[PDB]
């Protein structure tokens, strides 16, 4: 006999369905909580917390760690790419020389003094007389950085032949 979907309490009689947290569900029923989106179509996991069923942007999204942006105060979303100088975070447009206002770029050189950047041609020299170190952009990373997956829950697809995997 069928199987019971865990999101709507039917069985399941679908030639394809999902398993997802030791329960079956018909796809259209497993749906992230926030944005209600198709897990199993759209990814390969679900995240579980606090009472929720979320997809991978959304457990980024409230739950993972944001920051701040040092030049302009503002909040970064854990989604959000963003430069780093000397322990500080920065919006990609945020990452400027104080002096000429030039976006910085990754593999450029460019100096930092007491939270002022500077590009190459706009060396500090009166500021200078450890910010005489020249320094290279790095790539940008997520604010988010990496998590672990403990709230993480694989979704497997099956074929029912009236289970296989897909
Ligand atoms: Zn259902
Ligand atoms: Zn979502
Ligand atoms: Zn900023
Ligand atoms: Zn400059």
């Amino acid at each position: 006999s069928w199987k019971r979907c865990a999101g709507c309490g039917g069985k399941i009689a679908d030639r394809f369905l999902l398993y997802a947290m030791d329960s079956y569900w018909h796809s259209r029923c497993l749906k992230c909580s926030s944005c209600q989106a198709q897990l199993g179509d759209i990814g390969t996991s679900s995240y579980t917390k606090s009472g929720m069923i979320l997809c991978r942007n959304d457990y980024i999204r409230l739950f993972g760690n944001s920051g701040a942006c040092s030049a302009c105060g503002q909040s970064i979303p854990a989604s959000e790419l963003v430069m780093r100088a000397q322990g500080n975070v920065y919006h990609l447009k945020c990452f400027t020389c104080s002096t000429c206002r030039n976006r910085l770029v990754p593999g450029d050189r460019f100096h930092y003094i007491n939270g002022s950047l500077f590009c190459e041609h706009d060396r500090p020299t009166a500021l200078i007389n450890s910010g005489g170190d020249v320094m290279v952009v790095g790539e940008p990373t997520l604010m988010g950085g990496e998590f672990g997956d403990e709230d993480e829950r694989l979704i497997t697809r099956l074929e029912n032949t009236q289970i296989d995997d897909e």
